[PDB]
């Protein structure tokens, strides 16, 4: 009856958060964001994005690491794949670009579990955990993965972002605060057997 | 990068829904339900419940089988474990009790995946996908499993219930209609690679 995946969690104090240069968004506004999505869709079709869920604990309470753009939006570490790029190799590349060290030592990213899929039917904000009715050409497909951290690590956070450890209760039923993907992480993580090391 | 579990789905017209005698609830009201939960907690501690998610398709659109008590509440097939009872053997027993055949031929239930965990902190309706802060003695633990159906089957539905195939869009963000567990099935199912046979 042990059908659950077992995942090792480590204290937040096991991890060192250094700083490095700002990492600027491609798009300077929502309007530019949807213009670029439309231009690239006509060239190379559906956008493929990947996002990593990194979990720690303090005193046996799990927390998800989120990246806050100044004091505005909360984001998962991740981003856009290149055409023909493998999903796992691409998430590892993107997580190195975002949290990789100034001294250029490699993190050992371990990615073994898909935890969800979201689809964007139009060049507009709405996203769903399925392809909606009558939609033959979705504009974006987003894939979420659970990233198993090592016991200790040094991460370099771009100076324009703050790394924040969010407890699950703060995410739960808070789409206004976090939107529909991050707010449903508590439900998506409930199947795992966490070990509090 | 194929980290997803692959699941075979079959058309709803592949399945025959017969009828059998009513199957009556132990508790004739919410108030009796929480009285029995309190009496049993003092004798044998935390209630352990198990629930099965059974998926079909029509024209390549997935649907979850729900059991409607007349025209009131929607339920997953499942129920309460006995003390010392294995979770998987118990869900198989409960699904036979509910949907098992009048002719007494065994269904071949295949249960290979946990899809979530919910906890009830008090003798009250609220349930969460984690144990809330300061709660040392939760009153109920509910475990959800994905049940892989065979290509064809005959199910006997108790005359007091109706079997309904709900498309995912109807569940999504509809807790008033379905409550917080069934309404989050779209998110919990998004990680699977469904084959539409
Ligand atoms: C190509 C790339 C790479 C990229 C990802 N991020 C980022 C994502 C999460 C957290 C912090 C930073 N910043 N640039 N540039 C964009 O504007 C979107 C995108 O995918
Ligand atoms: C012991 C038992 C068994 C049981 C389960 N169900 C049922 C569950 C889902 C759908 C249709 C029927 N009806 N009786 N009696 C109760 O009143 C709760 C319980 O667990
Ligand atoms: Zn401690
Ligand atoms: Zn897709
Ligand atoms: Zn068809
Ligand atoms: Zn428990």
């Amino acid at each position: 009856s042990m059908l659950e995946r077992t995942i090792n969690l480590y204290p937040l104090t096991n991890y060192t958060f250094g700083t490095k240069e700002p990492l600027y968004e491609k798009d300077s506004s929502v309007a530019a964001r949807f213009q670029r999505m439309r231009e690239e869709f006509d060239k190379i079709g559906m956008r493929r994005t990947v996002e990593g869920v990194l979990i720690v604990h303090e005193h046996r309470l799990p927390h998800v690491l989120l990246l806050q753009l100044g004091t505005t939006f909360f984001k998962l570490p991740g981003g856009e794949l290149n055409p023909g790029e493998d999903e796992v190799e691409g998430l590892k590349r993107l997580m190195t670009e975002i949290l990789g060290r100034q001294d250029g030592v490699l993190q050992d990213w371990v990615i073994d579990d898909c935890i969800g899929n979201w689809w964007r039917p139009n060049f507009e904000p709405p996203q769903y955990p399925y392809i909606p009715a009558h939609i033959t050409k979705p504009k974006e497909h987003k894939k979420l993965f659970l990233v198993q951290l090592q016991e200790k690590a040094l991460f370099a956070v771009p100076k324009n972002y703050k790394l924040v450890a969010a407890p699950l209760f703060e995410l739960y039923d808070n789409a206004p605060g976090y939107g529909p993907i991050i707010s449903s992480l508590p439900q998506l993580l409930s199947r795992f057997n966490f070990i509090y090391n």
